């Protein structure tokens, strides 16, 4: 299903959309997507959106 | 499975296993049960162990 992301970081900013199967699937997707462009942070999560976010 | 909480309080430390049916549900149990007894803080979580933190 539809798991969006914000990247709210320094220099980039960014917004994914994914259909990941839960949660579970889209949040580490996410971790890993955030790691692998050099945002790292702390998460927020909306469940009303399914929109997990990442703020530096 | 057993999700696990691990409450870092200003005051309270704590720690929660339940048996929640998915990441989903176990994150939401936990969400209401840090407002519910008073925490507010910063959330990080292990897949490792399904283990939720929130330091305030
Ligand atoms: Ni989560």
């Amino acid at each position: 299903m539809q798991f969006k992301l914000i990247l709210n970081g320094k220099t980039l900013k960014g917004v994914i959309t994914i259909e990941a199967v839960d949660h579970a699937e889209a949040e580490k997707f996410f971790k890993q997507y955030a790691n692998d462009n050099g945002v790292d942070g702390e998460w927020t999560y909306d469940e009303a959106t399914h929109t997990f976010t990442v703020t530096e």
